């Protein structure tokens, strides 16, 4: 058997909502210490790793490990049937049959129960992640969802630009031109709002924007967003979940 | 002459948002004691029958039966015109040239009149409500309208499950399967939320799950829903008014 | 150099929302006593006149009169960058290459700088605003844009008729007719809701609907709406702001 109770389903829902889009079908690997899941898109330019500790849960309970892939559509219908203060959990025994869903709320009534069926993927599982990156920095995902936002209607290219105590995001389209300059700093109101930056060797990339906006749903989940950047591999973007979190990797295009 | 008035125009854009949907055209008999009406969908698989009595209004004033028609869509471009706080009051003098429609708010100010065309249709009015159905149940519109928009997303086909002392709503479709299970019981903080069920037949039906989301519209006009359901005929859902009801008879699948 | 600063950059946005539809392009010349622009829609029967006085604006600086054309659209989604509240600065040096709009925040800290592509327009500029109209005049913006919003589902054609102390408001189309007559009354509690009429010859006019939506996107900048009415002319449609306006002017339909 295979138990895992989210306290409130608004977690594993905006978990997938990272998912819902820029992805078709992804592979869940669930075990004795939690869940881990990867997915690719079709041009394969953006990979999406996820991981969710046992301490995210109220409650785990994993006698084997256990392979479970579905459709990302027909799991987001699902998980359009509960409150977002609901308990859900997830139900699955051996050889997966399918996955059970399964929905309670506070006045104990009204169970909702649903299974969604399962299907067999490739594993071919990536490791791509880097020991140094060139340059990192950490900012509010609010702030960071307002710069993309703003340039995206600029053009379909957006470029990050780090110097020593510098960030700039600039994009350059037909209309015109914009840029936003952000720099470090400590506010002890709430050290939140923080923005941080640490370079090792300036670093100049540029993504597409239409995956960028596909990345910045994750401000659902966190309140800070972690950029970790290299001229040498694909973009690492990280959302911290209690005891777990969602990457983002994504390759710069180039080149000229 | 004939003068009806709403304390609200709220009521009659509600009523008639029931109708908005799941139906094209409408005739509505007028008498001395309220108005009632009968229309049929162009499957002829859902009927929807409506009663008005006087004290649903705070005037009402009819010397002389009164029958008129109208084009729903026409009908509430028109219910698009008035605070919902206002006081409507609708004119016909005898044989019906048209209908007037008169908007008044609280200060006495802003006076809007409206006429809409009026049509000539049919009248094969149908009694085909029962006297005894093999069983009968209530419950919250709102607990209702969840079951329902949930499910509805699985299939096109729903099936409504019923044994001594258990209900139970299960769909089945291409991406999966859910069933949500609901029993009998009182709650004294609000009685409102009580479940109450009646049984003196089982009873196992399935409905065309396109027609029940027309059907639940009626959550905006009643607190409590009521279905009687009969494996001989169609089921009725019932939403009351003030001295008053709102009735869906829909005819279920059939056969293997 | 050329500097003006709008203290909430929210004034801008909606000034430019009276421009975003109804019209593609726009030319704004600036100089030493504030801004103008003229715009005429593409069938030459709505033409949007423009002044905003120096006391709009918190700063402004104009050491050469200055004219500069853009289109709307890429204005708009520029126009979509900033919060309601922040700081809006324009800049241009001379001969303008291209203007240049800044945002700045409370916390002084999130400088977003922007540059929009200039065009080339013809600068045939219209005074067609008459001395003295056949009547006139004034209510509440928000009251009219109801009025308007209520007949134009009834036709493409809405009638204004004025005589001696009475306003009326006329739509007449295929599912029927509607008409809404104001009369002029001073309220004392705020003497904004108060309605004002003055005739020197009663009207008679017709405007097209599609026309008058469009004008009535004035209420988001002013308590009030001015309309000066004659048969011989254009309608003239006035929102006022501090120190300032802006002017719809539109031709009746005509004749039978």
């Amino acid at each position: 058997m295979l138990e895992a109770k989210f306290e409130e389903a608004s977690l594993f829902k905006r978990i997938i909502d990272g998912f819902k889009d820029c992805v078709q079908l992804v592979n869940f690997q669930c075990k004795e210490d939690g869940i881990i899941a990867q997915a690719v898109d079709d041009s394969r330019v953006l990979l999406v790793s996820l991981e969710i500790g046992v301490e995210a849960f109220q409650e785990y309970r994993c006698d084997h490990p256990v392979t479970l892939g579905m459709d990302l559509t027909s799991l987001s219908k699902i998980l359009r049937c509960g409150n977002n203060t609901d308990t859900l959990t997830l139900i699955a025994d051996n050889t997966p049959d399918s996955i059970i869903l399964l929905f309670e709320d506070t006045k104990k009534d009204r169970i909702a129960e649903y299974s969604l069926k399962l299907m067999d993927i490739d594993a071919d599982f990536l490791k791509i992640e880097e020991l140094q990156y060139d340059s990192t920095l950490s900012l509010p995902s609010s702030e960071f969802s307002k710069i993309v936002r703003d340039l995206s209607q600029l053009s379909d290219s957006i470029n990050i630009m780090i110097t020593k105590e510098t960030i700039k995001f600039v994009a350059d389209g037909d209309i015109g031109s914009g840029s936003v300059i952000i720099k470090p700093f400590v506010d002890m109101e709430h050290p939140e709002t923080s923005i941080k930056l640490e370079m090792d060797q300036p670093v100049d990339l540029t993504f597409g924007a239409k995956y960028l906006l596909d990345i910045i749903k994750g401000s659902s989940l966190s309140d800070r967003v972690g950029i970790r950047l290299s001229s040498e591999a694909p973009a690492l973007f990280q959302f911290d979940l209690k005891s777990g979190f969602l990457q983002f990797f994504l390759a710069p295009k180039f080149n000229d």
